[PDB]
């Protein structure tokens, strides 16, 4: 039984892979433009995924791994009233580069289901994107599309920690996100039976992926404080989860 | 850092403790005394507990303990117009029998606030009081009392195999207690603030406290599949999150 | 897969069984009684167990549990040309009591193969009692006698921090016992083939068993300052080998 | 405390960097060059190091990891008159590229001491080489030189599983090195202090390096079967062994 674990509590630029404006300062990571004064700035985007690929599939024992993360993201906007677009979760191919700037998240095209791509992701938005996106703030999971395959309602609690557990499990297939805000204390969940040998590779990078406006004044920070992640995939023909939250949150 | 931490799959009355009206037997933890047939009964007191009490929160450094568990749960009946009552994943003191039964769920005396009860517990409501309770169905958490302060909506499954994942948090005290339906997606969660330190004691067993109602016209039962749990007591003020991430992984997945 | 884990970096009352003179004093387990003046006294036996019964083989499936323990003991005798007797880790029945003092340990009666006693033991002996015993300090595997199945040599280091590492392999039937101190670059390793089905009842309760010497002259302390243990049965197949890595880093720091 | 391990019970080529001979072959490592029927070839080096670098010091802190690893290999040599040369798990440079074969296990070059390799190794030595080794197999503790400063004897048996487990306790700067050859009963221990921060750098590679030997009779596999491995950093300011041992070691 193969195993694959790490957990974050400060962040380093050596054990990651950096995609366009992903900058590791301070021990924060810091997947958008954050200025020499303290300003997130428009029409960033960002990349940041684990050095090390990781299986979760393998085609000739027929077995799906069951993994799981955990990060605490802070999104910290001047103006709340204007902010873009968000931050996600992703697992995309090893080497694979990022897409569309902006509502796109630098993961996909359009609203349609393309596996050219192989990319699921779980998206974190806090704006409007309207043809896709639902009314507000919202927890999407992706599917090789923009348009989110399902959606809960997001109390966006603005510069606030953000502390999420996305778990998957082989049995079940139910690719499951939430969502703490300790501090608001309140709580959201997401969960949708996602197969992942139909959309993603073998091998996959997993992390992030960060953007701000088209706009001019459409500016948010997207920061990620910790990142914890651990996979199991079984040999031949449930895993353990309590186990793997504390070891970041505690 | 002293640890503690114990993943259930198959289970056994050797490392389980029991209070009132429990009983371990057969492949599965059934909490209520099951008949033969099939039928739940009224006026009853389930209480399975692991041997080993959990630490809570020191006194020789004041650092309070981040615990997590995760177990899969099922409250059937057979009238469904009818549920009373459910269980509870309780923290209940070693030295202290279990308490009145029905809508006090086995837990408490009175439904005023009282620090002498030292009882924090998960609902699975399914009985409609109000006197203590809220609007219909709610998972929440039981403070010092059997009256809530803030609970979530739940729609209430009938026969459904239902994953939960609990955890606590030292840092900003935030009890988080989440449910999955792997058939029929229906996934809640809840989330509040209480000091334990004020509230429980140093050392607890931990375990499922289940209970029923005055009546024979409102039955349910009590099943645990398998249990899962770790706990985490930081050394000098940490003031930090656990692993979490790495937990869901032994039991569940 | 059933797992049962715990670390105790510091130790507490209420989650072990103390037997004798065992007593927890400011975190550490004392075994073995100590004066108030810090004088190690004579004829003293004592027993700490886990409070939870560890299942280390199935029955009904033929399944073995794999298991690893660490500890990290410090034997400080006043003089070390009389010292008496040392300590062991042990697996022994539920309710068992201890049984002979000295060079017996608390753990066994006689040197001959005394099946009922169902005791397996890795002990640490600091006392040459010739009956059984190789000429120098040394690390032993214990098989229901006090007679060792297999020895090797331990240059033991009066008053020095013993780091230790049991594990057991079940598919190899292996069981591996290492002492490293420290302070002095030193190493030690004992390896040996025991069956626990025939050996070892089902379930056990696991912990330690320490004496002095019984002359006032031959006298030591025996105390446990930090405790991690870690256990894996299987469900149907024979069992999967135990991750000993992260074991020390989570365990031992 | 920042936490990174994985459990190797079956190898693949996309988390590992395979350097010269080495490769995966039926979800095995062989370090050294074997037909597809058996028989392994003469002169051979390889080596086998994880994809993420592994902090083992951190400059402005201080603060030096701690680490366990835990591996299982077979040796097989045709005959047992003429083995060589052995394998060595061993920590060195980020871009660290292979030295030289033989005797010098791919890890070094010369038999006197040179801080530019910046490699900290155990070899498990089946050849009795020159102006460096003890008299019998042995395992040994590397310290920027072929030469180790500290060797314990090792009974070998020719094509029987090695279980090794190896330990860096960074509170008091221990490396103890443990192996034991379950079918015969057999173990075998050797601990010395390393001081991690004057030899090694920052980050560290970890993994895998063994030769064959230089004469063309002198053959033998060079085999891992599995390999589980963790470390701790701290934030500011010892690892669970029977987890860890098990976990992964099982
Ligand atoms: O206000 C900022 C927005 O600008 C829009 O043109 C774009 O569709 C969005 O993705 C977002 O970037
Ligand atoms: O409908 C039955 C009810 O009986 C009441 O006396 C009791 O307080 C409730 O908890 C409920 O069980
Ligand atoms: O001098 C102390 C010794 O006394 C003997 O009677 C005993 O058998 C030894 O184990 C040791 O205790
Ligand atoms: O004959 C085999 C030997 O050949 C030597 O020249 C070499 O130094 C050794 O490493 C060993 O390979
Ligand atoms: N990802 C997840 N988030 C919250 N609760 C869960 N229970 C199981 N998986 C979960
Ligand atoms: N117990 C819990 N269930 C679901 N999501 C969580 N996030 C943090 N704790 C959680
Ligand atoms: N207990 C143990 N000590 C040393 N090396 C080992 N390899 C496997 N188990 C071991
Ligand atoms: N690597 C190791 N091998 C054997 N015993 C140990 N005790 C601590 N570390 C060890
Ligand atoms: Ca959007
Ligand atoms: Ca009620
Ligand atoms: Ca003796
Ligand atoms: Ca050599
Ligand atoms: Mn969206
Ligand atoms: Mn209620
Ligand atoms: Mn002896
Ligand atoms: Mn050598």
């Amino acid at each position: 039984a193969n195993l694959i674990s790490f957990t974050f509590k400060k962040f380093n630029e050596t054990n990651l892979i950096l995609q366009r404006d992903a900058t590791v300062s301070s021990g924060k990571l810091r997947i958008t433009k954050a200025a020499e004064n303290g300003v997130p700035t428009a029409g960033s985007l960002g990349r940041a995924f684990y050095s090390t690929p990781i299986q979760i599939w393998d085609n000739t024992t027929g077995t799906v791994a069951s993994w799981a993360t955990s990060f605490t993201f802070n999104l910290q906007a001047p103006n709340a009233a204007s902010p873009a677009d968000g931050l996600a979760f992703a697992l995309v191919p090893v080497g694979s580069q990022p897409k569309d700037k902006g509502g796109f998240l630098g993961l996909f095209d359009s609203k349609n289901y393309a596996s050219s791509n192989q990319t699921v992701a779980v998206e974190f938005d806090t704006f409007y994107n309207g043809g896709w996106d639902p009314t507000e703030r919202h927890i999407g999971i992706d599917v090789n599309s923009i348009k989110s395959i399902k959606t809960t309602s997001w109390d966006f609690a603005n510069g606030e920690n953000a502390e999420v557990l996305i778990t998957y499990d082989s049995s079940t297939n139910l690719l499951v996100a939430s969502l703490v805000h300790p501090s608001q204390k309140t709580s959201f969940i997401v969960s949708e039976r996602v197969d992942l040998t139909s959309v993603l590779p073998e091998w996959v990078s997993v992390g992030f992926s960060a953007t701000t406006g088209l706009s001019k004044g459409y500016v948010e920070t997207n920061e990620v404080l910790s990142w914890s992640f651990a996979s199991k995939l079984s040999i031949n023909k449930e895993n353990k989860l309590a186990i793997f939250n504390l070891e970041g949150k505690a």
